[PDB]
């Protein structure tokens, strides 16, 4: 399973758009977006995600480096089509391997629903999706931040 | 929510049984059973039950003190009626407060079931049940391991 750490999170049908907290926003239900890199190397700390793993499991909690909001299904509503927001509580992730290559979902635990970019317009929001076997904008590329 | 250790586990409904691993047996597929108390004060490791936890959530996994083996619902099969074993892999369970007092609820996360003992006899095994508010059967006491 993935390393517990700290990392830029990119699309793989559209590879120019990060997971993004909008606007460095702290306030509860900021909305969650697909954007382009926002600063070089590895963007402001609205576009960097630390994962924190139960042991012997897949599950995860995932939260910005700054502000300090963790990744919530807004109003707990765990449903097709509802919203990703910034929170002071996380939903629990279930996140796990598509194949040999370094590509994921990142899944709601037992209810095959998965996170989802339903375009390549930027700003775009970040929403739940049915689960499937050949939909590309339902997988995700990680890639570590040396941070320092 | 409860606070991660090592503890004894006793239902609400039949405060005579304890979650207990069959014959202490540390084989794959091994039943998980309701058992009068077997030693005095706080029964053989097979009779207690370590709780680790995910922060900021109520996910946690099971694992026996002696042989060390997890709860695990039998091939995944999320459904009314499932077999709980022993095995080398956990199922994460969402343990929460109800009822009133040391009283709590094992449930599956994000579905409507939850671990019963639907009989007083001695050696009837633990299996998934439908959530009910009402039902005595599907609470337990958790008292922690005392400190030879
Ligand atoms: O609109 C989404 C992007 O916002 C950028 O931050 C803006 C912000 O929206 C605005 O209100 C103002 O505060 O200027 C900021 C830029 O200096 C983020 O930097 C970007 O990553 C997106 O979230
Ligand atoms: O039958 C369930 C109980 O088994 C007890 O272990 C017995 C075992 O069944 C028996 O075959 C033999 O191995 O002697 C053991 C007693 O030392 C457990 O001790 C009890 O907790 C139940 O699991």
């Amino acid at each position: 399973s993935i390393t517990p750490g700290t990392y830029n999170i990119t699309n793989v049908a559209y590879t120019n758009r990060l997971i993004d907290l909008t606007g460095s926003n702290p306030a509860e239900n900021t909305l969650i977006i697909g954007h382009h890199l926002n600063k070089t190397p590895s963007g402001y700390g609205n576009q960097q995600w630390t994962l924190v793993q139960l042991p012997h499991t897949t599950i995860y909690t995932m939260q910005a480096v700054n502000p300090q909001s963790y990744v919530r299904v807004r109003d707990d509503n765990l449903v097709d089509g509802a919203a990703l927001v910034g929170s002071q509580q996380p939903t629990p992730v279930s996140i796990e391997s598509a194949g040999n290559s370094g590509q994921f979902r990142i899944k709601i635990p037992n209810l095959g629903l998965a996170l989802t970019l339903p375009s390549d317009a930027n700003s775009t929001p970040i929403v739940l999706g049915e689960v499937d076997e050949t939909s590309t904008n339902q997988l995700w590329a990680f890639e570590s931040v040396s941070a320092v």
